[PDB]
């Protein structure tokens, strides 16, 4: 009857407190999706436990098992209740899982250390100086994979096949790495992840350009699962209340370092 | 030819250096393993570069896909040429990967809070109010699942059973969970772990009793890898010039904190 809620460590979505091995359930985190799990229980009127997805992923169906992994198979396999997550809403998930209307919208840009030459996706594609990649895995590496859009078919030959790596784990080591290179990396990430960084110390890093794409995250449950309906409802009640607005201004802005 | 070492993040075998997001390669950690790798590589004539294993896992092969996930499988499948880790030599193991002889010695042992009335594992399966249990995967708890000891079956039939899972994802939710029950939860792991934890503040865990088995980590490479030889030489080496020790020395007491 405790909604199982899965999550995922992403700040800042989801962060573990200050010394928190002294903190107990829920109480251990933090961020975002931490306070909008919270509106989305107390309008739904349910008790929840929040986890962290045990592979640290998103969710992705393994072509060799076919086995859906992070997120998405938690939610597939029956492990969890709901999602709530930055959990991209895309064509493939939404075959095998519900997902409320956007909580929040988005799309895939370029991150770069200031002061790199380059403003566009078309741009990136037509040198090779400066490598680019994405998250090893996710929906922005998926858009890629999947493009036929000239130019984004064109920065998916290269990505597979750049060598050294140009993916990372996680968005830290992206992040990490565009900071390192002395603008010779350029990442591709979401933008409202790519705006969080901005107000990040040593504050060097930008986005640049339009996005490359539109979409938004949902919360998403299990494939006809009752509590979908009502979810979806107060993802809306709390958009119109302007309470998603002053959340992201609170994890982005109001807590900003830049 | 540069040698990929597949490692895993255990304090205090390999570490995160603090602020280490502005290091390179292998200066991004320190540690026992770390240390150790460096003596090795000099000792054996290689250069190498360290690689944290993906899935933060040690070895087991699943019965499922069969496939060995962790270090393990690191080197089964061919993506490291050797790790060097807390990996606990067992005859499963050595069935797919080599190991050199035993570079430190350890056994299965109770962690206990201080105060906790438990001397021993008879103690604890003869009892239900103190609650116990392994890291969800690795050695530990595969030597419970697999023992036909009366003892060791008695704790296993009650670990498994357990609800809430007795069971941890890491060393560290090991500790904080025996650290916030207030001596309601006792941790079996590996005793040079137990006695590094002792020396960490607040100082209010302990190892007791004896331990419940005997056994050793080694550095594992390839079956057949022709690396495993001289890797051997140099372990027996170094622990003869009471380099292993002074390692032991270093990690575990002279950074010590009770
Ligand atoms: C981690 C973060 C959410 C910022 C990013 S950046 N590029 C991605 O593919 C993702 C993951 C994506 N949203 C998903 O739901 O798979
Ligand atoms: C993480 C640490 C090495 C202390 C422990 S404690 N109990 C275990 O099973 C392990 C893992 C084990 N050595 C292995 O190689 O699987």
């Amino acid at each position: 009857k405790t909604v199982v809620v899965t999550t995922i460590l992403e700040s800042p979505y989801v962060m573990m407190k200050k010394n928190h091995e002294m903190l107990e359930g829920n109480e251990r985190y933090e961020g975002y999706c931490v306070d909008l799990a919270a509106e989305i229980a107390k309008h739904c009127g349910f008790k929840y436990k929040l986890t962290i997805v045990g592979d640290g992923k998103y969710g992705a169906r393994d072509a060799d098992t076919k086995i859906w992994n992070g997120m998405v198979g938690e939610l597939v396999y029956g492990k969890a209740d709901i999602a709530i997550a930055p959990l991209t809403i895309t064509l493939v998930r939404e075959e095998v899982i519900d997902f409320s209307k956007p909580f929040m919208s988005l799309g895939i840009s370029i991150m770069i250390k200031k002061g790199t030459p380059i403003e566009s996706a078309e741009d990136l594609s037509k040198q090779t100086e400066i490598a680019y990649g994405t998250l090893d895995s996710g929906s922005t590496k998926e858009f890629f994979r999947r493009s036929k859009i000239a130019v984004f078919d064109k920065m998916w030959t290269y990505m597979r096949s750049a060598e050294p790596s140009v993916f990372v784990r996680t968005t830290a080591e992206g992040v990490a790495r565009v900071r390192k290179s002395k603008g010779k990396y350029a990442y591709l990430l979401e933008s409202t992840m790519n705006e969080y960084i901005e107000q990040r110390k040593p504050c060097d890093t930008m986005k640049v350009g339009g996005n490359l794409d539109s979409k938004g995250y949902g919360i998403a449950t299990p494939k006809g699962s009752s509590l979908g309906n009502a979810v979806n409802l107060a993802v809306l009640k709390l958009n119109e209340q302007g309470l998603l607005d002053k959340l992201k201004n609170k994890w982005w802005y109001d807590k900003g370092e830049c």
